[PDB]
Parts: structure tokens; sequence; C-alpha cells
């Protein structure tokens, strides 16, 4: 069964970082769509999934998603692994969280944990790691001496503001979901207006390759908790610091497969772990767009910096998944575009990727979330069509082309999941899909956001018409179905 999407990922991988193969990124064979029997979509964990509904009253994917963290966790033998933007989890997510412990040790087993989360320097910590240790010893009540805690919230470089972003859940390194869904109570449980998001349930060798990015996340956190100002760490039971539990977990025998999905595991760094990788040759032309409604403040580590990207290959996977597209692309995100200063604007090549796909006739399908959030860095939805326009312009020489292709081939919307133009409470739709979709076969679901961001981040890409058909049917049909009454009509169309 062929695999052209994920062999261009794969190229694209090894010239950018060869020697972050098995830690940083990893393509497996094997893999399933860990969908409960009954419900064969259900590794599509989208939230709050209320599809026609403005008043959110019937959350069938909430539901979905909370029953398989509980799940997953209450089935741990040995490891349990979590990563996410602070807060620790809360609300809904913790309960899952000390659930599935109890569960785990009341089956006899005696569970190693890890909990991460990034911090903005902006940020202040309501529950701090030792608070949040606390209180979830005080949860897991007699199961506590079972339980071996880390906990840790870090911060990797306040200057280039870096820390981690991504949002992992790995059992035993059998099992992972894996998404943009953070483990905050506030934005997608306890509220009349719940972020729109989309995880993926997992099994297999891919889920090991997830224990080996947080191992390589946790190495750094263990060593840098010498410094407080970057790294705060609480554990239990007087257990040390466990920088290599997924290591120790696989053993040295082979991760065994449960399917037969193959996937691309794809991850970065950011910036403040690893200044490059020194094995790699990649020698790129980088472009030089100069932006000026915004000469960038910061060093532009997103399109002028060759070390970054061999740290961070998730950047060129997501590139190339988009450039591997020949017939049709959607993008499914809460922006394009970053705040500048002190981020840059855009991703250049990503851009340019996205206007070779429209001066191609490959169909383009942008959904980002509603500028009326300003979650949401752009003041109009015409800031993302100028500069494809722009690029397009830049790239063919030819503005008449650009229109043609632009008015032509260009879907560009806010997000609604109904008729509706915002929630029955009165709050627009705020979007949190890291999403990206291509020819109805590879799909890339994971924290990464298109929009330039410095942080450590984490996501799978699939290929499988079968899942991607899933896909199609439970969530861009339906996205396209209700956003494409929130379309814009960029400049210089009918």
């Amino acid at each position: 069964p062929p695999t052209p999407h994920l062999d261009a990922i794969e190229r694209s991988l090894r010239d950018t970082s060869p020697g972050l193969e098995g830690s940083v990124w990893q393509r497996t064979d094997g893999n399933r769509l860990d969908a409960p029997d009954g419900d064969p979509a259900g590794w599509l964990l989208q939230t709050p999934g209320c599809w026609g509904d403005a008043g959110c009253k019937d959350r069938a994917g909430t539901r979905r998603l909370l029953d398989k963290m509980t799940r997953n966790i209450a089935d741990a033998r040995h490891t349990v692994d979590i990563s996410s933007l602070a807060p620790f989890p809360n609300g809904g997510f913790e309960d899952a969280v000390v659930d599935g412990l109890k569960a785990s040790v009341a089956a006899g087993h005696s569970p190693r944990v890890r909990i991460l989360v990034g911090a903005a320097p902006i940020y202040h910590l309501n529950v701090v790691p030792s608070r949040y240790r606390d209180e979830l010893i005080g949860k897991l009540g007699a199961a506590a001496g079972k339980v071996t805690l880390n906990v840790a919230s870090m911060t990797t470089s306040k200057t280039s503001l870096s820390w981690n972003h991504s949002k992992l859940l790995v059992v035993d390194g059998k099992t992972a979901i894996t998404g943009g869904i953070n483990t905050n109570k506030d934005d997608y449980l306890d509220t009349a207006h719940p972020v729109s998001d989309v995880d993926m349930a997992l099994s297999g060798p891919a889920a090991r390759s997830a224990g080996k990015y947080l191992d390589t996340l946790w190495d750094w956190t263990c060593r840098n908790a010498s410094d407080p100002a970057k790294v705060w760490l609480a554990t239990s039971n007087g257990a040390s610091c466990m920088p290599s539990m997924e290591q120790d977990e696989a053993g040295s025998a082979p991760a065994e497969p449960t399917g037969d999905v193959p996937v691309i595991a794809v991850g970065g760094l950011g910036v403040g772990i690893k200044e490059s990788d020194p094995s790699s040759g990649y020698h790129p032309d980088l472009p030089t767009a100069p932006d000026t409604k915004c000469t960038v403040g910061l060093h532009d580590n997103t399109n002028a910096d060759r070390d970054y990207d061999t740290v961070n290959p998730e950047e060129n996977a997501l590139r190339s998944l988009i450039a591997s597209a020949r017939s049709h692309v959607e993008i499914s995100q809460q922006d394009l575009n970053a705040t500048c200063p002190p981020l840059p604007r855009y991703d250049i090549r990503t851009y340019d990727t996205l206007a070779g796909k429209l001066a191609a006739g490959v169909k383009v399908r942008i959904v980002v979330s509603d500028p009326a959030n300003a979650r949401s860095q752009i003041k109009s939805l015409d800031e993302i069509s100028d500069t494809l326009r722009t690029r397009l312009v830049a790239l063919t020489g030819d503005n008449e082309k650009a229109s043609r292709a632009l008015c032509g081939n260009l879907q560009l919307a806010s997000f609604r999941s109904s008729d509706a133009a915002k929630w029955a409470d009165g709050k627009p739709y705020a979007l949190h899909h890291k999403l990206v979709s291509v020819d109805d076969s590879a799909f890339y679901i994971g924290s990464k956001n298109l929009y330039p961001a410095w942080l450590q981040d984490f996501g799978y890409i699939v290929e499988s018409p079968a899942a991607a058909q899933q896909l199609k049917t439970e969530l861009l049909d339906p996205e396209w179905k209700y956003s494409q009454q929130a379309a814009a009509t960029p400049a210089g169309c009918p």
C-alpha cells in the first residue's frame, strides 16, 4: 500500500534532521487508530462535537474524549506520560487522571507518572508543581503509595519565548492521544462557548515514538531543575526525577504492531534545549520577503534560522505535507499569522507552498478562528488572502494569474459549527485545531500551529484513505457546511 505523502515528508525530515530520528521524529508501520468497537470513527476525538446546535447542548465529542483518556490511563501497567500547556490538568481532565490511576492501582499495578507543562513567562502559575502534586496525592487516597509522580513546569527560553506546547497522553509507550486539546477545564468543559478542538487516539509503535519525544523533554527538564527560573519540579514518595522513563519501559524489544496504519511522529525542540543537529547537512536557500507592516522585533527563527529548522523538524514536516498535495488541501487552524512583534507575522515558506498550490490548480481551503476572538492574531481574514496574493505575484510575476488562482482555487473562512454566527451565549466560536488534510489520504493532527511560534510541539501524520474519509465525514465536511457562510471574498474577486 503506497504512501506518497509520508514518503515526501520523510524525505524532508531526513534532509533536515537526520540525527533526531528516533527521538524527535520517527516513521513507523503497524499502528492502529484506536476506536472503540461499535464506533469505528471514535479514534477522532473532537470537542465539543455539537455540530448544528449553537446551544452546544449535546457534546458527544467531549464525552468520548474524557472517557478515552480515563480508559487509556485505567489500563496503564507501568507508565503514564502527560504533557500540556499550563495549567496542570483540572476539572474533568484531572478526574480522568485520578480515576485512571486509581483503577490502575486497583488492578495491581504501580504506575510511574510524568506530568509536564510549559509556561509562558507572562503566565503566573496558580497551581505550582508542589501544590498540584499534593492535590493529586490527596485525590489518589490509598492509591498514592503505589504511584510515582514527577510534576514539572518549564520554560526553555525567556528571551526567545520557548516552553512546552505539546499535548500528549502516552500510556505504557503503547497508546497515545495527541492534538490541540490542553488539559484546561475552562476552555473546553465548563463553558457555554467551548473551544472547538480535535485530538486523535492511536496504539502501537507511533506511541513509543511519542514516548521517546517526551524522554527528550524530561532529559532537559530533569537537568535544568538546578535553575528554578527555568524548571519547577515536585515528586512524590521521595522519588527521583525520571528522565528516561519511556526508554526503560521500552527496554530493548522493538514495538509490536497493533494495526496496519503507517505514521510519522514529528516534534520540535523549540529554542533553548538543543542548538542544532550537528549531524545535518541542511543548507537552505531561505526566502527574504521584507514584511514592512512589522520589521520583526526578535531574531526570526521561523524564516531566517537554519539551526532552528534542524531541531524543529515539525516545521518542514508541515511544509512538505502541504507541498505533497496533488489535488486539494484543507487547513483548519486557530491562525496562520502570528502577532508581530515579537514574532514574525507569518511563515514565508508555508505561504509560498500554499501559493504554489493555488498556482498549480490545487484546491486550498483555510478555516481559521473568527477574528472577533482577538484567540486570534489577525484583524481580518484578508490578511491571509493578501499574503497569498503577495507570494503568488512574487512567484509568478502574474497578478492576473494570482486573481484566477485566488478567486478560483481558494476557500477562506472563519470557523462555525452551526448556522448561528456565534454561540448561543453571545461569544464567537473559537477554533484551536492544529489540523492539515491533503488529498483525502494523509493528515496532520497535533499541537503545532501553522502560525509562527517557537515552542516544543508534537503531532502525528497519518496516511490512510479510510481514516481520512472518516476525518472528512466527521469534521471537514461539517466544518465547511457551516463555515462557508463566513467566507471571505478576497480583494480583487467578484
